[PDB]
């Protein structure tokens, strides 16, 4: 069967047994990450080797280890001790989240701060947030979370409506100590509830919405074989799933006649960062890398039919490891379905008398994740005409603070006394490119305005220019919406019938990139987010734009250290890293639960095919 | 009944009778435009006055007239003779299109050019194109079309595959004379056919697409009363239709509790321009204003159920006038339906235990038009959360030329010997703004980056700034995608419960604007297309960004002459004009019929509501 098949419960169980038998998984060990490794370049013929990478945490303070095992041969391939003070901490563990509140509830400094606010400790929830790296020297080499407090008036109350401002604490979750408690002053706790299921707030529910019924009476047009291989409307791909990255697309290819033509070898969201723009010392530290620090796949929702996914849905239920190596099924974690997408092509010709209309369709693969107050949907779309699109949907409850009486330049007011600090949500797409094969290059395409003059006497001419990125030192690119800047990935060795290199064009949304000062901690840790486009030469170990261990790592790992090798990327095995994101200035309409906002990107064929690839689509039945 | 109701056949018949009885519509007269006039400001209480504006052409060369009539009182209100050499020609007449080919088929210069190419005149179609204004002094005050030739090998052949390059002709369609024939040299006529219904080209049609069935078993959630008044999910509006602008939305308002709150008084696409970027003297003149010169409403398609509009569709069939004043029904010219739009809001809360998911919906109002080789879809979307969106869909067959053997910087090659010149498709949205009433202003909102320093010691802070546009001379604005530039329309006299002015935010796509040299003919005639945003003070006669008579008008009418009045726009009755468009570098995949590409804009509430307006949406049935 396929080497790109999903991990099964049995494989996870076997990794558990191998590690135990090898002495690597005793009672003081915890698995902080487990995932299958992709096959190495050009080794699929033949022989299975299913290998898994494991990050093993030690809750007794001993050094963690990175381990790779072969489930085919039942062996441990390698086992490195990690010096986390140099190369960064392991991802946050789920059992460590609930330790923050518990420790604080018996710390005298915390209880003193609550008493001065007349707050009952049994009502105070603590949001456990990743720490970053700032000026606190004692944290280096220690596993730290920071906590901000919210009040729950009752067990089903939305705590986000009652931020406790002026107060923050730092905790060591291994030695189980509260390192600091900072109390910069009392702010009133906003009193209005934010309970969006309370009939008091919603009023009577609408009776006016009539049902929309979407069915496929003959079933769906796509087929699934081998668990996770998709065939749909000439597209072929494998849908993987990784506890860190979430959904991963492999071997995206298009059937052009009787040739299977590759387009993308691997597509993932390889990192995200959510930086906050409030200079208050209570929150000026707050940034999370949901992918790199928390592992977004681990928090995927089970998607409910008719609520989260509407129509004729096919589900995948991926298997991940819990902290002790037992398999855990994420039931209905991935939805797949096809959707009507309006008109594909249309023309009514007066001279020939022929009227022609064809409809478009897209196939959808999606999952949702929840991290604290935030909920993110990741959507991949494949269209009939060769287009590939990614869309992120951001919703949930906004992170709140008090709203200061003098006003604020960095927080918006959502309700009396209630603020929402400004922030961004930024994504890094990692596109391991394979346009008709692995010899690819990237060109920057700009519109060119031309001047009135000889050979352009009416001043109507305009044109375009393409610049080839030949080395990585050249390949850190910025958007330019004014000149219509796009990027083309082409194969110089594969030509269409017009003798031009086949290609795909990446269309960005041209949203603002990372806004923080370039000398800040977050700019160094999220260097990838300061530019719109990076191209690297493919390498086995260069998987993430921030490095492998983002938790509490200092500046510079990942992309800026990859491109310093200045490797040749002109007709080579290349990887495209695209940064895109939302700048969120919260609005009153985002409260008390926010409507979805979206951002993303798309790729469209650009001389890839010898003509339109949808000439053989039939008229609607 | 409503003064915003659609014109009926009876009203058109009456305008015909009034004009005839008044001596204004004899056998040598032709109606070049007829449309109802909007009610004047603050006169709806009470008394009907249905008035119509008419442009009357004279085919005997006498001066045309602008006439307004009252159908209520059966009177002619005013009748002005027009000096077309000063203020521009009337829109092209449909009967004039077919005159170009016929006259050329008996002109000796045309026949000599065809003979030298070994072309049969009975096979040569001529595309009749609007003329513009260039250096040909004899055209001033004359009604001129220009013709480019294509070969049809047989009556059902797609002529666009066989451009006849190096040849162009100019014709006077009133005196029925060929003024010039220009033959710059013979180019081979591309021989490959472009027939997308021929099984030779399509191959066998796919059998793999299974049906997608979209039904509403209880009918749709919107209601239609009075012919064209829509109520849907707290939205209220009237759908008008004008032969020039196409679909027009009136009185867009939202039911916030028991208050009907206005948002937009009138929304239309008030102009488009399609400029070509080929400096060849054979095409360097070619620009059309499809709205202003051809009247896009006049060429709307009848939309076929299950092909053009899928689901539970409600149709409007607008009535327009033909060239003699008889009513003509455009059957099924407008589709309306609601659509599922994925997840509206979602949050799974760990502390409260409450999981919450709600789905989104949009209502769609659309029509399609066909002008020669081009087909355009105009789509208005209303969302549950207050969002309003416009989308243009561009498809059809690309306009073609020969592809020169040396190559070309301004044409792309689609097939052996076949080129497609570079061009843009640019739209002007006219939004007569009424945010909670008519006292509105516009602010430009920019992201503000902040520097590491005191009060921002960690260098994470960022902010925003708003600049009020106080006078029209201030109100010609450019996009800036890097700083996230948006524009806010607010009512300074109407505040939400937080004491902030209510507002709506316009989100642009930030595509390139008009690329032609600023000294060119097209830059002066399409001045509106050189900037992204204009704001004017409302005035009755300022309806179009290019002026009333765009055909063969010289530079400067419309928007740049409106803003020179430098009127106060700070808390006044204002109009927002937004330019947006596509820059089309044609690709091989656009041939032989092109897949849809899209562009548009949206407006989202920004402190308009006192909280989320979709708290009262129920869980999916
Ligand atoms: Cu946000
Ligand atoms: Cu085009
Ligand atoms: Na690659
Ligand atoms: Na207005």
């Amino acid at each position: 069967a396929s080497p790109f098949r999903l991990a099964s419960a049995g494989e996870i169980s076997e990794v558990q047994g191998i590690l135990r038998t090898a002495g690597l998984l005793g009672p003081e060990k915890r698995i902080a990450y487990l995932g299958v490794l992709d096959p190495a370049r050009g080794a699929g013929s033949e022989a299975e080797d299913r290998r898994f990478r494991v990050f093993i945490h030690d809750v007794s303070g001993a050094r963690p280890q990175e381990v790779t095992v072969s489930v085919t041969n039942g062996t441990v391939i390698s086992a490195v001790e990690l010096d986390t003070a140099a190369t960064g901490e392991l991802p946050v563990l789920e059992e460590e989240f609930e330790v923050v509140e518990q420790l604080l509830a018996t710390d005298e400094r915390w209880l003193k701060a609550l008493a001065a606010r007349n707050l009952d400790v049994s009502k105070v929830r603590v949001a456990p947030l990743s720490a970053g790296v700032f000026e606190y020297a004692e944290e280096r080499g220690r596993r730290i979370l920071r906590g901000l407090a919210f009040v729950q008036d009752f067990p089903e109350d939305s705590a986000w409506a009652h931020p406790v401002d002026g107060l923050v604490a730092y905790v060591d979750v291994v030695s189980k100590e509260v390192t600091r408690v900072i109390d910069t002053g009392v702010f009133p706790v906003p009193a209005e509830h934010g309970n969006y299921t309370d009939p008091e707030l919603t009023g009577p529910l609408r009776t006016t919405q009539k049902p929309i019924s979407i069915t496929q009476p003959e079933g769906p047009s796509f087929t699934v074989t081998g668990g996770n291989h998709i065939e749909w409307e000439k597209w072929s791909l494998d849908v993987g799933f990784d506890v860190r990255e979430g959904v991963v697309l492999h071997n995206i290819a298009f059937r052009d006649g009787d040739r299977l033509r590759p387009i993308i070898n691997r597509a993932s969201i390889a990192e995200m960062v959510v930086p906050y723009g409030d200079p208050s010392p209570i929150r000026s530290w707050q940034n999370y890398f949901d992918t790199g620090e928390y592992l977004v796949g681990q928090y995927a929702n089970s998607l409910e039919l008719g609520c989260d996914c509407l129509g004729d849905i096919t589900y995948l239920s991926p298997v991940i490891s819990d902290a002790f190596g037992n398999p855990r099924e994420i039931r209905n974690g991935i939805c797949m379905h096809e959707e009507d997408w309006g008109i594909l092509a249309k023309h009514s010709d007066l001279w020939s008398g022929i009227n022609y209309t064809r409809r478009n369709r897209r196939m959808v693969i999606s999952f949702f994740t929840t991290i604290g107050n935030y909920d993110y949907g990741f959507y991949w779309y494949l269209y009939l005409d060769g287009t590939i699109e990614f869309e992120a949907k951001a919703t949930g409850v906004v992170f709140t603070s008090a709203f200061p009486e003098g006003g604020s330049d960095n927080i918006s007011q959502l309700a009396p006394g209630l603020g929402a600090p400004f922030h961004q949500h930024i994504f890094s797409a990692r596109l391991d490119m394979a346009i008709d094969g692995f010899t690819n290059r990237v060109e920057e395409e700009d519109v060119v305005r031309q001047t009135m003059g000889p050979g352009n006497e009416r001043g109507n001419a305009f044109s375009r220019k393409r610049t080839v990125l030949t080395r990585e030192s050249e390949a850190v690119r910025e958007a330019d919406a004014r000149t219509g800047r796009t990027w083309i990935i082409s194969n110089p060795e594969s030509k269409n019938r017009l003798n031009e290199p086949v290609g795909y064009k990446l269309h960005a949304h041209n949203q603002p990139t990372l806004l923080a000062d370039p000398g800040s901690s977050i700019a160094r840790r999220a260097a990838f987010a300061t530019k719109d486009l990076w191209v690297t030469r493919y390498a086995d170990d260069e998987r993430y734009p921030t490095g492998d261990f983002v938790n509490q790592h200092s500046g510079g790992a990942g992309l800026p250290s990859y491109i310093a090798q200045d490797r040749d990327i002109d007709g080579q095995d290349i990887v495209v890293w695209h940064t895109f994101g939302l700048t969120h200035f919260p609005r009153v309409e985002d409260w008390p639960i926010m409507p979805v906002d979206t951002v993303g990107f798309k790729l469209r064929p650009e001389g890839f095919f010898d003509r339109s690839p949808v000439l053989d689509v039939p008229a609607n039945p």
